[PDB]
């Protein structure tokens, strides 16, 4: 599929059993999901951008399906206004920018 | 071009006669550039990111050449960690996401 950028590129994802909306973000190195009480071991991390840094929980080897395309990798969980799909998973689904 | 996402999608831009490097950022509504002088009048604004809010200067109707493609639109100037080309200009150059 092709997604234009007139509006925020929000798509449906599946993670930890749940369907969520998330932003496809070519400016994000990593994937950041809103507070979600996932089981499993995790480790502490800090991530930054506009406004500074936040504390997140890093979970590895989490299946994330993005618009029906399966991916699996690292997911950072913390307090975000929007779920963000970053390059670590965008590459797995073969996403490119085109102009 | 077609740009893959194994590395950050950084490109050269020209703005106010100067060359700069910037990140193609589908997660950004707006284009935000590090502190600099631009010609003309600006208005104060606040924007948010992953870590919270910052103050920026809003300049309207600024010509920006992005990897050789022309855009004319709003540029926010302030303490962003990375120069970012957001959807307001990405749409002008015809950029889409594809997978
Ligand atoms: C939580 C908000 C959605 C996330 C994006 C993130 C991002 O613009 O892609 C930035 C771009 C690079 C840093 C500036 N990426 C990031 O913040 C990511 N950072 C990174 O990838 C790296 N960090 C650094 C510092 O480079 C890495 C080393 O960790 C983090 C998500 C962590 C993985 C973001 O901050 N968007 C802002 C950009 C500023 C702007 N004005 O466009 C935005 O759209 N803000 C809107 C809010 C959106 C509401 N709009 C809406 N349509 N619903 C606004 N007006 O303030």
């Amino acid at each position: 599929p092709q997604i234009t950028l007139w509006k925020r590129p929000l798509v449906t994802i599946r993670i930890g059993g749940q369907l969520k909306e998330a932003l496809l973000d070519t400016g994000a190195d990593d994937t950041v999901i809103e507070e979600l009480n996932l089981p499993g071991c995790w480790k502490p991390k800090l991530i930054g951008g506009i406004g500074g840094f936040i504390k997140v929980r890093q979970y590895d080897q989490i299946p994330v399906e993005i618009a029906g395309h399966k991916a699996i990798g690292t997911v950072l969980v913390g307090p975000t206004p929007v779920n963000i799909i970053g390059r670590n998973l965008l590459t797995q689904i073969g996403a490119t920018l085109n102009f």
